[PDB]
DNA sequence: ACTGCTTTCGCATGAACCTCCCAACTACTTTTCCTCACACTTGTACTCCA
């Protein structure tokens, strides 16, 4: 609950370095094809979101998977 | 004097206790595991007042 699945991933990418050995590349195209069909919206929002993504993004691709072995906070 | 008062004795073989523990199911602890949002600063935003 409430990022307990997420904070362990943050503790997992940090303790064992999934970063800098593997590819921490979240294929966001394979994620939002679901979210179109979850609530049955027209497929323009698949690309309407994409340019909102590609406007506000450091390094256009690759929403970064995060690593944390730093502390428990 | 004499009673009561004893004392051995028996047709032959076959055979014919009790308290505490371990019960049964209740309840009220143990044995260390994981999972984090909380205190003061500080840096960065968009105001300020001289």
């Amino acid at each position: 609950f409430n990022g307990q699945l997420y904070n362990k991933i943050a503790l997992t990418c940090g303790m064992i370095h999934f970063k800098e050995f593997f590819n921490s590349e979240i294929s966001c195209q394979g994620l939002l094809l679901k979210l179109v069909m979850q609530c049955a919206l027209p497929p323009e929002f698949y690309f309407y979101t994409k340019q909102v993504i590609e406007f506000e993004e450091t390094d256009i691709r690759n929403l970064t998977l995060w690593e944390r072995t730093d502390e428990r906070h």
